[PDB]
């Protein structure tokens, strides 16, 4: 059915975390195949790869991975496939991984590197669990028990040990763990292996025999058997390491270990005349080591030669020197340091005259001088004859030479010393370690560090033995060169085993990787799974490759592993390439009753009430999606992996902590008797049954064993005893894992808390989906420490049933045969009195003890909370698809965003925003609100944080969201929505109150991922396929358009207005402004489809045209505001956009508006009925601004007075707009204007800047006459076309220009007025003053302003020019102007508003500043340096569009061979929007900032979300995929 997984990649190509559940390894979950498929028939699993668009990874990428293309393909480590990367810089790339067995795969991704390189990632592993099966029924692998038991100690015969089969089979375990059962080596170890490739001669003969046994486990007794398998060493006395000696390091293989042997062979040789030459054999004085000591110090150390392993041979060097005094001669280097300087001069011969490997250990003399080399350094240095006082020279360097080499000796020898006389002293002395026999060839002085034969090849060898360094890094192969464990005797060997040499692979130890292969398969041949014994100490390529074999065997092979590594992120990178499903932790090692909970805390699972992940704000939610449109698309005996909601986003693939396998006692570790006590055995293991992963035991844990048994010397047999100690209790606990296995999931499925007091411990294991759960309380006998009574255990919301109770006491000491290992004698009696009091008010359970409740006593409660079925997760997980049918876009914002100043208009000032206490308000009213906080909560599980503490002291939040929908119940769709959230919440408010946070977040994401669906879908293509940033950019057109109550767009009704931003242009007269409307109409409308409001704003304004001009401010349409130059012809291009864009946008033309106010620009008549009047079709309206532009106009403003502006001086109020028409431009404004959009106007009285405006931008405007030249032949080409007529335009005085000669006029002479040019030859053919101007190569941002250095301020107000009018601009001057603006004017998110390199530059804003300062006080700096954000929009669409024309390296053919952007260019584009994309992820609002202040520095002033920061991004999205996406 649906076996898919969702794997993110990020922009570098590594996978993203979802959750935060700590150093882990992309596990996939284990499940069965479907019903009645066996290996083959389908994938497994398919790992969907999701790549970002326009990552660079993208860029010629390609996704590698070894994973077979089918299951007839074998697996191999190092064969990669190729996956093509479908670049795009708006759809995201899905690349599929189909999976047919279970193993280790890998995956890389190649890309083109911005030098134009090939670049590489890390390999990125994720391991899919093997399928165990035991008959047909499925066994869940956190339901494994397995019994350890050793082979040599369960009877002579196959019968003998089918008697130890059935009594594990009662106990109920399902996995049997075998010490190897091979033949043994000389001191019957069971992990010295005499031969690898055939089992015991003392029980079977051949693989059948063995084979038939382990099935007849598995059909029997339901069983699965699996092995140890010794990689690291073998058997010091197999015929084949005679034939083989290379197979281990030797003399020749591993030559650094001479120095080694030749030292332990001197040990030996002295402990046989130890009484002969000195005397101290068996004493327990300290003096008496002594001598010893003293007597090794004379008979070993001082016999083996000072060591020339290390120091040079000082004499032997002199003496070959004159031999070759003669030779290669002379030197020329002057660096040679001075015979003063005898430590450097000492080391300089050293780099220069020596044999390969000086200073590394091999031979007696390894380390010697290159005479000719010497020698010639002598020469130059001192004289050319030798009796030059040579000989004092050359000797008094080399003992300078051999001055480290001695002190390095000096702190080797006392290491190997102190080692020595430490472990003699233990190992002798009895201070816990007894058997101080008087030495023999069997007990020597020294223990055997190098096994000694003569081999079949006629050479004798010595093959050391491996073990372990007491504390150092198991990493590390002390058997290599880099180590000097054997030298210094840092080692604690095992005689019963011999070294495994392998090398980087089979070329360096033919014979010992083709055994082993034979080996490893044989096993796999027959048992379910390998044991690997120190499994850290094997090296990473050994353990691959053998285990790659062994699945090629077995595709379901179970791997343990006891993995101690340095950390726990080396544990996770071993499973992740070796591919070890389980990991070995033990309880015995826990020294106390806190460290055990400890423990068990760590692998009991996540904690009640943890949060479950969704789908948020981070992810892409494509409109052309599958959806299980109730969440029934779902068949158990599919056995699917089941999506979080409705929506089909696939569960994602993040990392887990690694599966363990917990053992109660292993086979190494000391007994609860002799490391606390008996009575132990029965809390102890309890408490890791109860634990959420694999358990295990070792035989006669159960059974009480006295101590541990000892694999090397012991060969008693198992009791034939039954049901003795546990064993009746461990029948109880892995049945009743058996009925909890059959549900339980995920990691998110299993939750758990557990408590530690005194000598007590509480685990209260639940399951997350149906409520059902455990509690144990387990007292712990570490030692008899005398009476203590646990407090009223109290659970809240939740009935408790009494499950069983038991006891274990001790009834004496064990019996001592010798012949047959028997246990302690035990009683388990089984206890009552456990007192369960339900509130049947509070629903509280309290759970009191009795008093006869002794140490190393159990009690299980079986336990469900209250208000949780079965049925509950499919009620959540359903219906809200349904209950979004009827939203509109319009009707989105409600349910998601609403600003408290949005909420308050419709809720006459009395909702507003739920306040958190101890922490704030939400951003939005709406989900938005809530998931943007939510979305880290969720990511951390942090159930400390307020809104999570605040969800479970009451259900306020909870009845807050479906309460506000109560001001919107009648829009369209919303009525539905609430519903939805009121059936859903108020079931969640009959949970237990600390569900209630888990259970809140999960409602409140999943509808919120079906109201954004549903939004994308309602939207257009080009933004419902895009990546997560442009939806997330689209989610803001939303944001901006709502109806209210205090404003609209008609002065008549009340309908949807796009706000300015939010919250501080969203409510009365702030919220819609007719230059900032305009400007994002064509990104949040037009981009996302919405066609229909896109004209009802046009036609709004179209309504209040006054002074042939378009209102900035409207209120409404009742006495708008006309101090805007600038909306008049952002308006025309809107409606340009809107023809351009719409199907039949023509249409729009004929549209006849009631024009209020009259024609001659009369008076505010709002209740005079010549308001309504007369009507104006919009070609009329179009005509009309330009007509009455090129006439002239004059007014003052109507209403004059402080009235409207309390701080515009009187002159202000009258301003005006003429087109000199010798250039065509249009000029307007004065100098106490703010006809533009950089319109602040000062308001300190300190600074006395009241009335002064920060930025009047008088003149010609580059945006003004931009616009008007993109009007001018948007009306031509349409009076061409039909659609439309006015050709004339008249003149102040009464005469009659052409709009062509108009639309020439400005091709002749817009640039000459505004470019300056680079030459300053060409001054004198652009119109400029060189002794005002910053920089050349700067298209002017005014022509003839009030004060003219405004004039050639370099401000970002050109680009909109540059898009709107491209005609206007030469490409090379464009290109080299914007180039500039690059790297001066364009800020991380926004752009700067002002160059930089002027006095006047103040970039940081602060509209609270009661300062002096003219220019900075009550934000007079507003467009004098800070960063706004839509400037960037036309600064980079303009950027790409000069970019494609100019640069040919931004260029590339193909399809049609028509030009498409290159790479190059998508990369440089990509780059730019980066910190954008930043921007939208970390904010609080889902959306971009009005203002920045200096390089990316937040301003608090700033509106956090603006309609045209985020709109003219949009535009550029538009423009790419318009023209190359087809
Ligand atoms: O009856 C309705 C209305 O009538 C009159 O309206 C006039 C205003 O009182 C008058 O000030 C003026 O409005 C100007 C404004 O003066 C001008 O500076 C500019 O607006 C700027 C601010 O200058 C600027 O600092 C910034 O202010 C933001 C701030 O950054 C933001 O962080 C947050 O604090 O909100 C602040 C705004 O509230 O940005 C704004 C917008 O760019 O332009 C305005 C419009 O021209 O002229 C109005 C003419 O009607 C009455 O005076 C008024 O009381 C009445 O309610
Ligand atoms: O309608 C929901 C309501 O939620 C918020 O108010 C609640 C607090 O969040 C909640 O902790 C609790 O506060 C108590 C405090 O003693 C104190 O706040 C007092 O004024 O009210 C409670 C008295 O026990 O309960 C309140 C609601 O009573 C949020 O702030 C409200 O705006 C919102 O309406
Ligand atoms: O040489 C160019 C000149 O540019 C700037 O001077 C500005 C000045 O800051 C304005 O206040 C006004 O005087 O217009 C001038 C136009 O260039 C730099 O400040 C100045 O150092 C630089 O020399």
């Amino acid at each position: 059915a649906h076996r898919t997984l969702l794997l993110r990649l990020s922009d570098s190509g590594e996978p993203v975390t979802s959750c935060s559940y700590g150093q882990g390894v992309l596990t996939l979950p284990s499940l069965p195949l479907p019903q009645g498929k066996k290996l083959g028939d389908m994938p497994v699993y398919t790992v969907k790869l999701a790549i970002p668009a326009g990552s660079p990874v993208t860029r010629d990428g390609l996704i590698w991975t070894n994973c077979p293309p089918d299951f007839s393909t074998q697996f191999d480590r190092e064969k990669f496939y190729k996956k093509i990367i479908k670049t795009s810089f708006h759809e995201d790339d899905h690349i599929d991984l189909d999976i047919y067995v279970p193993g280790t795969y890998c995956f890389y991704l190649s890309f083109k590197n911005d030098k134009d390189e090939l670049e590489t990632t890390r390999k990125f592993y994720f391991v899919v669990l093997p399928i165990l099966s035991v008959n047909d029924k499925f066994i869940p692998l956190n339901s494994i028990a397995m019994q350890s038991v050793v082979s040599k100690w369960m009877g002579p015969t196959i019968k003998d040990w089918e008697k130890v089969f059935a009594r594990v089979a009662s106990k109920k375990y399902n996995m049997i763990h075998f010490t190897p059962l091979q033949h043994r080596g000389e001191s019957n170890s069971p992990y010295s292996i005499y031969d690898q490739l055939e089992f015991d001669p003392t029980v079977f003969k051949s693989e059948k025999e063995v084979a038939d046994m382990v099935e007849r486990l598995r059909t029997e007794h339901n069983i699965l058997s699996l092995t140890d398998i010794v990689f690291n060493h073998t058997a010091n006395n197999s015929q084949w390491l005679l034939d083989h000696p290379e197979a281990g390091y030797n003399h020749k293989t591993s030559p650094h270990l001479i120095s080694a042997i030749e030292l332990d062979k001197k040990l030996l040789d002295f402990s046989e005349q130890m009484e002969a030459l000195g005397y101290p054999v068996d004493l327990k004085t300290v003096d008496d080591l002594i001598k010893v000591m003293d007597g090794i110090k004379e008979h070993v150390i001082g016999e083996l030669k000072l060591w020339e392993f290390y120091v040079v041979d000082v004499k032997q060097t002199v003496s070959e020197l004159r031999e070759k005094w003669g030779n290669s001669k002379s030197w020329s280097d002057d660096n040679i340091p001075s015979k003063d300087d005898s430590t450097n001069l000492a080391q300089f011969v050293r780099d220069n005259a020596t044999e390969p490997g000086f200073g590394s250990l091999g031979e007696r003399g390894s380390n010697k001088i290159n005479i000719d080399k010497f020698a010639a350094i002598l020469k130059k240095l001192h004289s050319e004859d030798y009796n030059n006082g040579i000989e004092e020279l050359a000797t008094k360097i080399l003992n300078d030479i051999n001055l480290p080499f001695y002190k390095e000796y000096d702190d080797d020898i006392n290491e190997v010393l102190e080692q020595l006389f430490n472990r003699i002293k233990y190992l002798r002395i009895d201070d816990h370690g007894p058997k101080q026999g008087p030495i023999t060839k069997k007990l020597p002085l020294s223990e055997p560090y190098f096994t000694r034969f003569k081999a079949k090849d006629g050479e004798e060898y010595a093959l050391a033995n491996n073990g372990a360094i007491w504390d150092g890094n198991p990493l590390v192969d002390f058997a290599s060169s880099q180590s000097k464990a054997y030298l210094r005797r840092e080692v604690i060997v095992w005689g019963d085993c011999v070294k495994l040499r392998y090398g980087k692979g089979p070329s360096d130890s033919p014979y010992l990787w083709e055994r082993m292969s034979k080996y490893v398969e044989m096993n796999a041949r027959i048992f379910n799974g390998f044991r690997i014994d120190n499994c850290h100490s094997t090296p990473l390529h050994v353990g691959q490759y053998f285990l790659d074999v062994a699945r090629r065997v077995n595709p379901n092979l179970y791997v343990v592993a006891e993995l101690f590594s340095g950390s726990e992120a080396m544990d996770c990178l071993f499973v992740e390439r070796l591919g070890i499903s389980s990991l070995i932790r033990e309880a015995m090692q826990a020294w106390s009753e806190e460290e055990l909970s400890r423990l068990v805390h760590r692998h009991g699972g996540r904690p009640i009430g943890s949060y479950k992940f969704v789908p948020l704000d981070d992810f892409p939610y494509p409109a052309d999606v599958k959806i299980d449109e109730e969440y029934c698309a779902y068949n158990p005996d599919d056995h699917s992996v089941k999506c979080v909601s409705e929506i089909m986003i696939p569960k994602t693939l993040t990392a887990t902590p690694p599966h363990a396998l917990f053992m109660d006692c292993t086979h190494d570790n000391e007994t609860p008797n002799q490391k606390r006590t008996v009575e132990d055995t029965l809390p102890n293991a309890a408490l890791v049954a109860f634990c959420s992963s694999a358990i295990g035991s070792v035989y006669g844990y159960d059974e009480v064993f006295p101590q541990l048994l000892d694999l090397v010397q012991e060969k008693r047999t198992y009791s034939c005893a039954e049901n003795t100690g546990i064993s009746k209790v461990k029948t109880l606990l892995n049945n009743m894992r058996e009925e909890i296995a059959s549900e339980a999931v995920d990691i998110e499925d299993s939750e758990m808390h557990v408590h530690h007091d005194g000598q007590y411990i509480t685990f209260h294991r639940t399951n997350a989906k149906n409520g059902k759960g455990w509690y144990l309380v387990a007292r712990t006998k570490f030692h008899s420490s005398g009476d203590q009574m646990l407090p009223r255990i109290k659970l809240s919301q939740t009935k408790a049933t009494f499950k069983a109770a038991f006891s274990l006491e001790r009834t004496g000491d064990a019996p001592i045969s010798d012949e047959i290992i028997e246990g302690i004698p035990t009683k388990l009696r089984e206890l009552t009195g456990f007192d369960i009091g339900f509130d049947e008010n509070t629903k509280e359970t309290s759970i009191l003890l009795p008093q006869d409740f002794p140490q190393g006593s159990i009690v299980i409660f079986e336990t469900q909370q209250l208000g949780i079925d079965d049925s509950l997760d499919h009620f959540i997980r359903s219906g809200a698809i349904k209950a979004t049918e009827k939203l509109s876009l319009e009707s989105i914002n409600y349910v998601l965003y609403r600003a408290e100043q949005e909420e308050y208009d419709y809720s006459e000032g009395r909702s507003g925003a739920y306040d958190i206490p101890d922490y704030g308000k939400p951003v939005y009213c709406g989900l938005q609100g809530w998931v943007s906080i939510l979305r880290k909560i969720i990511f951390y599980n942090d159930l400390a944080h307020p809104l999570s503490n605040n969800l479970r002291n009451g259900h306020w939040a909870v009845d807050y969201v479906v309460n506000r929908l109560d001001l919107y119940k009648d829009k369209e769709g919303v009525a539905e929505v609430q519903e939805w959230l009121r059936s859903r919440m108020e079931r969640i408010k009959q949970l237990p109150s600390y569900l209630v946070p888990s259970f809140f977040a999960l409602v409140v994401g999943i509808m919120y991922g079906c109201c954004r669906l549903r939004a994308m879908q309602l939207m257009s293509d080009n933004v419902g396929k895009s990546t997560v940033f442009v939806q997330s950019l689209a989610m803001t057109s939303i944001q901006m358009v709502s109806a209210m109550k205090s404003t609209s767009i008609l002065p008549d009704q009340n309908i949807a207005a796009m706000a300015a931003g939010l919250p501080h242009f969203s409510t009365n007269y702030m919220r819609c402004w007719g230059r900032d409307v305009f400007i994002s109409l064509r990104g949040l409308l037009l981009t996302t489809g919405r066609y229909e409001e896109a004209k009802e704003h046009i036609l709004a304004f179209a309504k209040t045209l006054k002074h042939g001009l378009i209102p900035n401010l409207l209120d409404a349409g009742r006495n708008p505001r006309y101090n805007a130059r600038d909306a008049a012809w952002f308006f025309v291009q809107a409606i340009q956009d809107y023809v351009t864009i719409v199907p039949g946008g023509v249409s729009l033309l004929q549209e006849k508006v009631t024009r209020r106010f009259p024609l001659d620009d009369e008076y505010i008549p709002y209740d005079d009925p010549k308001a309504f009047s007369y009507s104006s079709t919009i070609e009329e309206i179009i005509y009309e601004i330009l007509n009455r532009h090129a006439g002239g106009i004059k007014y003052r403003e109507a209403n004059a007075g402080p009235n409207l502006d309390r701080v515009m001086k009187d002159e202000g109020f009258n301003v005006e707009v003429n087109v000199d028409w010798e250039t065509g431009l249009i000029h307007g404004g004065s100098q106490f204007n703010c006809g533009t959009w950089m319109d602040k106007m000062g308001e300190s009285e300190k600074a006395n800047s009241v009335g002064v405006p920060g930025t009047p931008r008088d003149g010609a405007a580059v945006e003004i006459n931009g616009l008007l030249k993109s009007c001018l032949r948007f009306v031509l080409q349409l009076s061409k076309d039909g659609k439309f007529k006015y050709t004339e335009v008249t003149k102040p005085d009464g005469s009659k220009i052409s709009l062509s000669s108009w639309n020439d006029l400005l091709q002749e002479n817009f640039e000459r007025c505004f470019y300056v040019p680079k030459n300053k030859e060409d001054d004198n053919k652009f119109e400029i003053d060189a002794t005002i101007i910053n920089r050349r190569g700067i298209y002017k941002d005014l022509y003839r302003s009030g004060k003219p250095y405004e004039d050639y301020q370099f401000r970002p107000n050109f680009t909109i020019a540059m898009v709107v009018a491209p005609e206007l601009f030469t490409p090379d001057y464009a290109a080299g102007a914007i180039e500039l603006a690059d790297q001066v004017l364009r800020g991380p998110v926004g752009m700067r508003t002002l160059d930089p390199s002027d006095y006047n530059y103040r970039p940081y804003y602060n509209n609270g500043e009661d300062s002096d300062d003219f220019a900075t006080s009550k934000g007079r700096n507003y467009h004098q340096g800070p960063e706004w954000v839509w400037c960037y929009g036309y600064f980079i669409r303009a950027y790409h569009y000069f970019n494609f024309l100019t640069n040919p390296k931004c260029q590339v053919e193909g399809s049609a061979k028509k030009l498409k952007p290159s790479s190059y260019l998508y990369r440089k584009l990509y780059s730019r929007l980066l910190k954008h994309r930043e921007w939208i992820e970390n904010s609080p609002w889902a959306g971009l900032a009005e203002l920045t202040n200096k390089d990316g520095e937040v301003c608090n002033d700033s509106s956090p979300t603006q309609a045209w920061s985020t709109g003219c991004l949009l535009d550029l999205f538009y423009d790419l995929w318009i023209s190359y996406e087809e």
